[PDB]
């Protein structure tokens, strides 16, 4: 459990086992995973792990869609000491090649559909070493996911994880030169659940979780710290064409309580909530990652009254969330991204990190303990990137009287593109 | 700025007095003392504090009142790395004097009213060499608290506070007989201060705090954790008698989103909201420290609808709020202080540390990171305390198959 005063999601899932076995953890496709399962499980791919020469500090990527053997992966790397990477599945063998050697990984968990892919990345980089892949078996110097949890299993040692120890490697997808892979410390990853706690807020009785975004990206697996934080189930939706109306039937039958949502598609879901109502139990709705025309969010508050609006903005790899908007100020400072919220210190300077007279643009500069400890073996991007003192954003905006940032920065059409 | 990934609140003051430097830090008996007005005052005590030879880990004394002073006194007392002692001010000198022997400290800060006391503490112990206090003038064996502020030192130089350094010493009321101080470090405040989050919530926009327990107390102190962490104004309401009317009309002017209060106090304040209400921005009711009769559960339901009621249990000197009993369960589960918190793990254990069956009675025994460090300078009762890797609350307790906690004990008669 929380012992050696340690605070991590891996002390999380013990703490969990022991004390709610049976309660739901994950939800995925139908079937309930629970707590006392997840533990399970995740204790097998560690020992399994464990017993291949994987120690404190060692590199595991991860190439997986949305399902639980993902969770399962990142957890069970952690519970060993090790540093998980999740991948965009999206991305070359010559594209993760580049990234294995980065970080010097020998081992990769994937699945069926990307073996193929890992396969190729060995060839490219024989760094790679250990391939295991959720849902085939052990075979062509590979091993099965399933069969590598049957074996001896829990062989785990309890390991003293510091909240100050590196738990993932979130690279950027700014190829924008030599790779940069962010270093998030537990530290971190506790401080970004606390900022949901007092933005979304909790219900310990009744809440259920959901994570629709892809799991390997920031703002999934950030979805994923409340649920193992409080001890609540989590839906992992399988990716893939987005349907309004399979959406809806899924939050009416798993309960969901809180869900993410681009405004393009909150727009979709809410004209078909409004046609053919679900009896959804929703307690607050997110949006971000584009702007919202005010005619939409008076249109979610008629859609789903008696449930709270939010909108956090500046989550990237290296930063967490900045700013914040709630739904009271949604429509007196429209087009804003909220105020910066009270766990994070910024400023807005300019080219010579000098503070720019208020309501003036320049670039926000953040201070906080819940932002990335370095780029991975890369002294001189991570000195790039706290030049000064304070961690650059690369975000143009203005700080007005009352607090609240305007992002400035020219629109994108996507008909030119 | 929040200097090296530390998490205090000594470093969300300096957070808070830069970005929102005029937004409303403390309410003390209609006066507003910002964020900005706070830091300085803050670090001026802090540099007044490092001047008369107090440095890193030295106990600092606080014996004071509910006032804006009290708080100033913890933050100054942690912003060079000192260790706040906040004291039970219905102690006698002589009892005081025994907590100064214990953690052996020199300065004490108080105030005019209990300036009396502290001086009867320094003749019993020459070891208080400094007694600072709020409300009076410099005199001969005294220096006077806002003239210590006029020679603000600016906390001399920044200092590097780890998250796991201790910043409180929590005697316990009970002193059967060797007195025990919980030390409490940052981490563990800051850990206490989540489980506020995931069960009360927060509006980092609207919530107006509000503590009216004393100070000094662990529930008292607890309550500004949420306000100094998330920038958020914290009512403190002054010690005397209680009058619903009064409290209710300074809830009513002040905004306040959420107060704890005692169930006959809520007994009191139901009566007077309903016969004659006031514009309340109430979100959250806490109660608790007493049993909560089916009617007054029903009763504030219906005086303050659309808000949460909450029932915290387990919080001492030592140990963190290790229960939490929503609203829904309250008349589901009579009785019961709730469900452990999910940062907790707890079992329910014998005399020799082994498990009951589920249902029995036995001492609820606790591990979490939100735990006290030790009890100061004291390892023989510390490792009693946690003997066999687990914190011994002294509660006998039982556990349904729901998980539900049910505390066993024996109520207390008032006419013996």
């Amino acid at each position: 459990p929380y012992l050696a005063r340690r605070q991590n999601w891996v002390n999380q899932l013990e703490r969990h086992a022991m004390m709610q076995p049976d309660a739901p953890a994950l939800r995925f496709v139908g079937n309930t995973m629970t707590w006392a399962d997840l533990r399970r499980r995740v204790a097998a791919l560690a020992g399994a792990l464990s017993g291949r020469g994987v120690g404190f500090g060692d590199r595991v990527m991860i190439l997986m869609l949305n399902r639980t053997e993902f969770v399962e992966s990142v957890l069970a790397a952690n519970m060993i000491g090790a540093i998980a990477v999740p991948l965009n599945f999206r991305l070359t063998p010559t594209e993760i090649a580049v990234l294995v050697e980065d970080c010097v990984a020998h081992v990769m968990l994937t699945e069926a559909a990307l073996a193929p892919v890992a396969i190729g990345v060995r060839n490219i980089q024989p760094l790679l070493s250990v391939i295991v892949v959720a849902g085939g078996s052990s075979q062509d110097s590979v091993f099965g996911y399933e069969d590598l949890l049957n074996e001896a299993g829990d062989v785990h040692e309890p390991v003293d994880i510091p909240n100050d120890s590196p738990a993932l490697i979130m690279y950027t997808s700014g190829t924008t030169g030599r790779p940069k892979g962010a270093v998030l410390t537990h530290a971190n990853l506790t401080g970004q659940a606390m900022t949901a706690l007092y933005t979304s807020g909790a219900n310990i009785n009744s809440d259920v979780g959901f994570v629709g975004v892809p799991l390997f990206h920031i703002a999934g697996i950030g979805n994923m710290l409340t649920g193992l934080l409080l001890g609540l189930p989590t839906v992992i939706y399988p990716l893939g064409a987005f349907d309004p109306g399979q959406l809806l039937d899924v939050l009416e039958a798993e309960k969901v309580t809180g869900i993410f949502l681009v405004p393009a598609q909150w727009q979709a879901v809410c004209t078909e909530q409004q046609a053919r109502p679900r009896d959804l139990r929703l307690r607050v709705l997110s949006w971000g990652a584009a702007p919202a025309p005010d005619a939409l969010l008076r249109q979610m508050s008629a859609t789903f009254p008696e449930t709270q609006i939010l909108a956090a903005f500046g989550q990237t790899e290296m930063s967490p969330v900045t700013c914040m908007l709630l739904g009271e100020d949604a429509i007196a400072k429209r087009g804003s991204v909220g105020r910066v919220i009270p766990t994070v210190a910024a400023r807005v300077v300019d080219q010579n990190m000098n503070d720019v007279p208020v309501g003036e643009v320049g670039e926000i500069v953040y201070r906080a303990p819940t932002l990335m400890s370095c780029y991975w073996n890369n002294p001189e991007a991570t000195a790039e990137a706290f030049a000064g003192g304070w961690f650059h954003s690369g975000d143009l905006v203005r700080m007005d009287s009352d607090g609240y940032v305007w992002v400035v920065d020219r629109k994108k059409d996507m008909i030119i593109s």
